[PDB]
RNA sequence: AUAGCGUAUAUUAAAGUUGUUGCAGUUAAAAAGCUCGUAGUUGAACUUCUGUUCAGGUUCAUUUCGAUUCGUCGUGUGAAACU
């Protein structure tokens, strides 16, 4: 399961299992035949989120390469769903994403697109940990030391996805993206002119 | 006022009575009969945010302490804004 790799060469205990996985997958599922001959990982990261729960719960963060991303998109809830089955902890889904310095322009003919920013990147980072739902919406919050604070507002439909994530995504958020991020979660208000 | 003191004239403050700071324009002087428009002046938001860690001063405070004196130094400790 070196194909599944952009690298092949080496591959942690982790990636052994992922690939592994998709392998397992691959054979098993009609249904996601065509989403996993597109699908190849750049990198695989493992995380630890220890709350006051005392549950130690194990997270894995898969980053698939940009070419597969939207395939990934499309497959999503299937495929979180079965790899949650076949690891005993849950699984999160990034695109691969590149970061251009702000003042080391590398070369004179080449302007840095957004698409590449330190924030736009980050920010994409959490719209992908959410990845089978959607912010409703999002605000910052100014503490009175100076603290910038992330809170964000949830469709209630995906309470039953999203609840025990929650910690995981703010946990993976604090480490990669250095920031705080919490939730609530809202109905969709729809404004309709409903005629009755 | 005073070994000086009147007067005339230009100029300075008085003058926010030339106004960048800083004036006015319904009725005291003051918005052009009305639109288009070139020079001129004027221009929406987004890009390494951010956490951690070490040092160095510099300010700050003092139920930290000291040292001397007519008040500086040293030391805290923490607070910071730094670099
Ligand atoms: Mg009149
Ligand atoms: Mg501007």
């Amino acid at each position: 399961a070196l194909a599944k790799f952009h690298k092949k060469q080496s591959l942690t205990k982790i990636e052994e299992q992922v690939g592994s996985a998709l392998v397992e997958l691959q054979n098993t599922h009609p249904d996601l035949k065509t989403s996993l001959e597109s699908i190849i990982l750049t990198q695989v990261k493992e995380f630890q989120i220890n709350k006051t729960n005392k549950k130690a719960k194990s997270a894995v963060l898969i980053y698939v390469h940009f070419q597969s991303y939207r395939v990934l998109l499309s497959a999503a809830r299937k495929l979180i769903i079965e790899l949650e089955k076949k690891l005993k902890q849950i699984v999160f889904f990034t695109a691969q994403r590149k970061i251009e310095s702000k003042w080391v322009k590398e070369h004179k003919s080449q302007q840095r697109p957004r698409s590449r920013c330190l924030t736009y990147v980050y920010d994409a980072l959490l719209d992908d940990l959410l990845l089978p739902s959607t912010l409703i919406g999002k605000r910052i919050r100014a503490r009175l030391d100076g603290t910038s604070f992330y809170r964000i507002q949830l469709d209630q439909n995906d309470r039953d996805f999203l609840e025990e994530k929650l910690d995981a995504i703010t946990h993976i958020y604090k480490t990669v993206t250095t920031r705080e991020v919490t939730f609530e979660f809202k109905e969709d208000k729809t404004f309709h002119t409903f005629k009755k």
